[PDB]
């Protein structure tokens, strides 16, 4: 359908563009759409793109408008005070600012479904709400509109919520205009999506984002496919992967590298207000924080995941226990049987379940998927499906069949309620992935596993040495791996913290030299330096010209190919800000041959200060652009929770950074 109006090319400088004698008239029918392509890299705090409002005297919350705040927020207002009606929808990290420098074209489309009774929105192609009401309340429906604005809201004569930015076009339909309509309008974005809501992962939200170039050319990109909202652990959370071979352009449908199927891979939309939002799966086993790496010699893809049993967290994690029993020399998994109040159990060689009271072993084994089998019979377990039909989160079985795995709350034997690491294999660059092994404890019997730090390994050029970082409460843990990864040791690096989350990314300055840049609680990043290839490392100094927040965020870092100003360089991915999650940041670093210190020249900004940017992944790309995978949102933040395709993919080149 054609519009009933259309314009274009408004700047919005702190004064309002007054339309009432175009559009008003027009506007007829219970039903309409918005489309509204606009420009604001330097927004107020709160503003106001659009407007309808009776803006007589006496009837100051009579209007409809589209607003958005310097957050990045994106919303509605539909208001009319004799009806008694005061809708407010929104959704926090909806928008872009700013990419390479300059301003983004974002295309929204609102839509006023009269029939469906729901408004529903959307930002870049990517749906940002849908909300169905009892009452409907049509836009042009408020009683004595007289005014149609844009960059603001005309109240009682007065212009409020002023806006900075541009309208490039503005048009609007009587019709509320169908999902595939909608999908038909050209955008003009400056992200990728890679995992997304409604792929095959069916995960409606995602985390924790990877990056790897292969030595083949094939990029390789994995991640948390979180099921139940965006919680951490506990949870429903799988690992899936994808993989682009033409420089990032385009990527695979994803794959899972590492999954559980104790429950149904639903995809939910997770409550958002205040009462339900930090509802939890409880019962479900989970992966995350995934991290990948390559290896020369075999040729192998290797990536390990954090695992936690059925309803375990870091949270309720048994704290000094590894899971394991240490028997002459070699750790053994321990079960607890249904019925015992103790682990009386192994699983020993061949995956043979062995009663460690009466040294006998049982007709029950484990299989190398961990499940379990009784005189070699495939055990099973009645799968969860969750729903919040009644009110609340319900888990519940659906009636389907899988396999016993010690991992689920219903398995006959179980594994202790504890962290674990695990590892998989990809012997075809990420095509398939190998049923994960469970790594032996790194630092005892009774101590849990230490926590995988997420986004890459570390292959040493040199040689055929894998590291990967991992830390716990007082160190980093590094694991390195001389044959492939088959056989692992620890690297201890003590850091003069209780309990921090130290996420650490490692870069190879030299042969033979890695420095790491480590999250903190101390509103600096930190890094440590190995002149050995990991065997030992010197202490914890911090870079300055860089702000974290006190609890800290992610931090990705690569080894750039190429001189930059005649110098090695490194790259690293970080928020930049005191205060939350954004201010995403490209730091270039041209390291000082001399003595190793690296002066950090060149701050690239992502997008806006005010704009979320959290966890992230970078890799140099074959063609030697690089590529950014990262959390466009604060994912601290208890507003910004369970947000759909917040996790988004960049390029760009060098000469955009510097
Ligand atoms: O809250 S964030 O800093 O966004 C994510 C932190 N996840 C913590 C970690 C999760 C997996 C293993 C236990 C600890």
């Amino acid at each position: 359908i054609s519009p009933i109006f259309q314009g274009g090319s408004y700047q919005l400088n702190n004064k309002s563009i007054d339309i009432s004698s175009l559009l008003l008239d027009k506007l007829s029918g219970e039903s309409q759409t918005v489309v509204m392509k606009f420009k604001a890299d330097k927004p107020n705090s709160l503003q106001a793109l659009f407007g309808l409002s009776n803006s007589k005297a006496g009837f100051k919350n009579n209007y409809f408008s589209i607003f958005m705040r310097d957050s990045g927020e994106i919303g509605v207002e539909i208001r009319d005070a004799q009806k008694g009606i005061n809708y407010l929808f929104s959704r926090p990290a909806s928008l872009w600012g700013k990419h390479k420098g300059q301003a983004v074209e974002n295309t929204l489309v609102f839509v006023s479904d009269s029939k469906d009774k729901t408004y529903t929105m959307y930002v870049n192609g990517i749906e940002v709400f849908s909300e169905t009401v009892d009452t409907f309340l049509p836009i042009s429906n408020i009683n004595g509109i007289d005014k149609a604005t844009l960059g603001a809201v005309n109240r009682e004569g007065k212009e409020h919520y002023l806006a900075k930015g541009s309208i490039d076009e503005i048009s609007l339909f009587n019709k509320a205009i169908s999902d595939q309509e909608v999908s038909t309008i050209p955008l003009s974005n400056p992200f990728q999506l890679i995992f997304q809501s409604g792929d095959s992962t069916q995960a409606n939200y995602f985390r924790i984002p990877t990056l790897y170039t292969l030595s083949s050319g094939r990029v390789l990109s994995s991640i948390d496919a979180r099921y139940g909202g965006t919680h951490d652990s506990k949870s429903k959370i799988n690992i899936a992967t994808s993989y682009s071979d033409d420089n990032g352009k385009t990527w695979s449908e994803p794959i899972f590298a590492m999954k559980f199927n104790d429950y149904e891979e639903q995809l939910v939309y997770w409550p958002r207000d205040n009462k339900l939002k930090n509802s939890q799966i409880s019962g479900s086993a989970s992966f995350i924080d995934s991290s990948i790496v390559e290896d020369k010699k075999s040729g192998k893809t290797i990536l390990l995941a954090d695992v936690m049993p059925a309803g375990i967290g870091n949270n309720n994690a048994n704290k000094a226990d590894s899971g394991f029993k240490e028997i002459n020399g070699h750790y053994y998994l321990k079960l607890k049987k249904n019925g015992d109040n103790d682990f009386r159990y192994t699983v020993r060689e061949n995956g043979v379940v062995y009663n460690e009271t009466t040294n006998k072993p049982t007709n029950y084994t484990i299989n190398d998927k961990y499940e379990v089998l009784e005189g070699g019979k495939s055990l099973t377990v009645e799968q969860y499906s969750v729903d919040f039909d009644s009110g609340s989160l319900r888990e519940r079985h659906n009636g389907k069949q899988v396999p016993m795995n010690v991992f689920y709350k219903d398995s006959l034997f179980k594994v202790t309620p504890t962290n674990y690491i695990a590892m998989t294999t990809s012997q075809n660059r990420g095509e398939s992935w190998e049923q994960f092994k469970l790594l032996p404890p790194f630092l005892g019997e009774k101590h849990n596993g230490t926590y995988l730090c997420p986004g890459q390994g570390l292959a040493l050029k040199s040689s055929n040495r894998l590291i990967f970082a991992t830390y716990t409460s007082g160190e980093l843990t590094y694991l390195i791996s001389d044959d492939s990864g088959q056989t692992w040791k620890k690297s201890s690096a003590s850091i003069p913290f209780k309990n921090a989350t130290a996420e650490a990314q490692m870069v190879e300055l030299r042969d033979g030299v890695i420095r790491t840049f480590f999250r903190t609680t101390t509103g600096k990043i930190a890094y440590m330096t190995s002149r050995d290839s990991g065997e030992t490392w010197s202490k914890v100094s911090y870079i300055d010209g860089i702000q974290q927040t006190s609890y800290g965020t992610q931090v990705s870092a690569i080894k750039y190919s190429q001189l930059i100003d005649g110098k090695e360089a490194v790259i690293l991915s970080t928020p930049n800000s005191r205060s939350g999650r954004k201010g995403g940041q490209l730091v270039v670093g041209l390291v000082n041959k001399e003595d190793d210190s690296i002066d950090w020249k060149y701050h690239y900004d992502i997008d806006l200060p005010s704009y979320g940017y959290a966890y992230s992944a970078i890799t140099e790309l074959p063609n030697h652009h690089i590529g950014v995978l990262f959390e466009k949102y604060d994912s601290w933040s208890r507003n910004e929770l369970h947000l759909s395709n917040v996790v988004q993919y960049i390029d760009l080149e060098i000469n955009d950074l510097t």
